[PDB]
């Protein structure tokens, strides 16, 4: 009964991927909360369980499907289902462990991994950093197959971890950043896979801090600048929300917005 | 041959005043230069003399007219004509003294005041501060008559200075600030004259510094905050251009905009 958004890598185009990411954002955030033109995800505090998750059903040209579950409070992939098995990342706390019992409730085999789904852990398991893992439609096609065959022994753990890394960036981080969506659109448009450059990686790593800096800013002005990287690895200093409006599409909730306090 | 914009206090309404201020802004600035949604006046450096001034022809219910000349580089009233006499404020420099020789060239009697047209000087001459000089349609009607009768001895210097103070705020400062335009619209809507409150005065006093702070900002963020006042005299700190977008309609040119430098 949680909302489902479908995407397939089979015959994917820039437009079908764009439609997908736009639909994911529309199910993640309501429109209740915008700070400087930038939407905020729902606050976890008090959020009813019936509103906590969305489902992303991924299919591929191999005619396989898996369903990822995303937490609306942070766009995190918390687990997935393939046929009669579901797997969840190690929960951070008891409330999250209870919350995930509301997902895939009729699945016959439920497993919780001992490891979390954060980049650092998944890179260690994959034996490769994000900077050496290619992204694009082909990688996502392959990742869907790898997730699908895990329960039957066909997928080694490093491949599973790599596959999660691909899914998370192409779905969660693309949802979080129009810039990252744009980078995936380019890969799809040319059907050319490639690892993420420093601009993509530094945005992924900075999403939480950017969210806080924007929400705690003085009328948009950061108290302390945030350093990002350009595609060539050189430094890009962020002093203000303004430069991020084309870049970041949604934020994790970090504080209540201060009073309007217009002149 | 400089552009002329007409306004009359006779039967003035919110809409006729709004039309006037919008037309004045359209003749002051071209649209070539916008920083954070806020237009910038032309740079004085290299500005051809044929593009340097605009004329505001003011009429009143008494069937009198005067023409103010405004410098497009700063929206300053530099002088005025009434019938066969023209009067100019004391120029700041030789280039400005030459520039004003291009105004009202067929007038039979040309005078340059020994005093400048800045608020501080005009308040001293008027024997009253801006905070004690009522603004509104009635004050402007009266100011037009006072300017008109100056050359024939009917207007004492303090009344002339008061009249300039009214004109400058209701035309130049209204053009510079949508907020000040709004305050004059309110006075016209209710036909109720009243002196400017601290929010109006502090904006007038801060226009140059706000212009510089916006143009020198880091992506909109001020390096140092600017203190304004609310209507009740309490402090309002400005940290960012964002809060000024509804308030300031044009800026004096202070520097070239830095390169776009988008992420």
């Amino acid at each position: 009964q949680y909302p489902i958004i479908n995407f397939t890598t089979a015959g994917a185009t820039v437009q079908s991927y764009t439609n997908f990411i736009r639909a994911v954002r529309g199910r993640l955030t309501t429109g209740a909360d915008v700070r400087h033109e930038i939407p905020v995800l729902p606050n976890r505090v008090g959020l009813p369980i019936n509103q906590r998750f969305i489902l992303v059903e991924l299919s591929n040209h191999a005619e396989l499907s898996v369903t990822l579950a995303l937490d609306v409070t942070n766009a995190y992939v918390v687990g997935y289902r393939a046929g009669n098995s579901a797997y969840f990342f190690h929960p951070d706390n008891q409330e999250d462990a209870e919350a995930i019992t509301h997902l895939f409730t009729d699945v016959q085999n439920r497993y919780t991994f001992a490891f979390g789904g954060n980049y650092d852990r998944l890179e260690q398991l994959a034996g490769n950093l994000r900077e050496n893992i290619e992204l694009g439609n082909g990688p996502l096609e392959e990742a869907i197959s790898a997730l699908y065959y895990y329960s039957t022994g066909g997928t080694q753990l490093p491949t599973l971890a790599r596959s999660f890394i691909i899914c998370i960036q192409m779905i969660s981080d693309a949802a979080r950043f129009q810039y990252i969506e744009g980078e995936m659109r380019t890969r799809i448009r040319y059907n050319r896979r490639s690892a993420p450059d420093p601009s993509v990686i530094t945005l992924e790593n900075s999403w939480g801090r950017l969210s806080t800096a924007i929400q705690e800013s003085n009328q948009g002005a950061f108290a302390s600048p945030i350093q990002l990287q350009r595609r060539n690895g050189s430094k890009f200093s962020v002093y203000d929300v303004s430069i991020l409006i084309p870049i970041i599409a949604l934020m994790v909730y970090r504080c209540a917005p201060p009073p309007s306090s217009q002149f």
